[PDB]
């Protein structure tokens, strides 16, 4: 079985600061730290140092970003296309972390805007029955359905975890088999009808909603420094575990991703501070 | 006569999202603009522009927009220093939002704050007695004085202005020779014994003070398209034109730093926006 990971990669730039700003205001920061992130990313890296055979599409830009995250990518176990890049500048994210609540994100898409789904779907054209085609909310309603509709006619399983959120991912449901969503995110898009429903709660544990049945895998207590990728963790190891043991999403996927996801949260920056390969089979044994 | 102008030098990026995020949510933002900040560079920029042999000290780290810094002067008669670079720096974040009405801004500084003596003094080690030493407010008051102090034992000229201001920068009058200031700086703060004292009032003009008169010079009135640098183009054109006709700031250099500032306010930005070397010596003629 191979994963198919259709979203974006970036360059966190996280930012410290007192509060966020009111409209109007200026304030101190302090930039603490750079490196490669990017929704589509980090779920896509994470599932390859996992051991699941995956595939990663994604834009770069002819950006000195765009070298250092091709030439990052080159040291993971995944498989990123296309080879060449778009003159754009690659996306970044301006992580906001203040010193109260949780953070803030703020992320271009210049270039996942130009990679159209006429230049993306050729490259899942090796795609067969079984595999996965896994999707954040980097898209716009029309890129990110016409993909998941691509997959249903492929026969591909679907995956979603419709972050950033977009209102109208709504009325996407229908398509998918997995739903890995916030608790923001359950309410505003009320997800149903889907084989899968995964409800994370951050430290809070987490929800498993299948057949009826509701499940909840208490979160692994962790030193927090760097929230940052958490979620990404998360998902990619719950869908990992699974796979390997070749079951559905189940509560010791859970267990593992909760596991998986305290070593990201104790450790500073976005692939950084991902689990290594070898903590990860250690984890998934 | 040369002016050393020790400060800093910035990228301010401008970031188009469709409202200020809250704390726990994730947002796509549209990275729009771009240009060299800080009012030390832009100062120093405008007087090498007027013809004015000058240097800008200033720190610019080992990042994309420090290179970019470094790419960007190279187009400016503007020399700077330190040849090479540092680590990290400063650089704001400038949020445009929608409806949402003003700006909502984020600052780092950290390349100032770390450019230390030692770094900067070797730099002014070719400056003579009439040489220029303009300072503003972007630096401890330690370091500030010590500055202010060097220069003072060679024989230099002490210019400052004060922003942004720190309260403390009420102890270093007895150093300075002319005094650049706003209203709210001109109160607390309360500038004493300066030989020459300039207060700016925008579009409600500037006074010049000291020796006894009092001269007042009306602003073109027109109405700002971006305020952005009216400031630090009125201070630099006023030094530049008392400089080239060798006398100390009188009206006519008010009257001079008036239109040049006129013209910086009703273009977008900065380097694209200040007066060009053919408009300043119209102007100065």
């Amino acid at each position: 079985l191979r994963v198919y990971v259709t979203g974006n990669i970036t360059v966190d730039e996280t930012w410290s600061i007192p509060d966020i700003p009111k409209k109007g205001a200026s304030i101190h920061g302090v930039k603490v730290s750079q490196d490669i992130g990017g929704k589509g990313a980090n779920q896509a890296i994470i599932l390859s140092r996992c051991g699941i055979e995956t595939r990663l599409i994604a834009a770069t830009g002819n950006d000195s970003n765009g070298a250092w995250i091709r030439q990052q990518i080159k040291n993971e176990p995944l498989m990123l296309l296309p080879d060449g890049h778009f003159n754009q500048h690659s996306d970044t994210s301006i992580i906001l972390n203040s010193a109260d609540g949780d953070n803030a994100i703020i992320t271009t898409t210049a270039a996942a805007d130009t990679f159209s789904l006429d230049e993306m779907i050729p490259h899942m054209a090796d795609a067969v029955a079984g595999d996965i085609l896994l999707q954040q909310g980097n898209f716009s309603l029309d890129k990110t359905r016409a993909l998941f509709q691509y997959a249903r006619s492929r026969g591909m399983t679907t995956v979603f975890n419709p972050s950033p959120v977009n209102p109208d991912f709504c009325h996407l449901w229908p398509l998918i088999d997995i739903a890995v969503v916030n608790e923001s995110e359950a309410e505003l898009l009320q997800p149903y009808g889907v084989k899968t429903l995964v409800i994370t709660q951050g430290a809070a544990g987490a929800w498993l909603v299948q057949e009826g049945q509701r499940q909840f895998c208490p979160a692994v207590p962790a030193e927090a420094l760097d929230t940052t990728g958490a979620g990404d963790t998360f998902l990619a190891v719950m869908l990992a575990s699974a796979l390997l043991r070749g079951v559905a999403p189940d509560a010791l996927a859970l267990a593992h991703a909760s596991r998986a996801a305290a070593i990201t949260v104790s450790r500073r920056g976005t692939l950084s501070a991902f689990p290594g390969s070898r903590e990860l089979a250690a984890l998934l044994t």
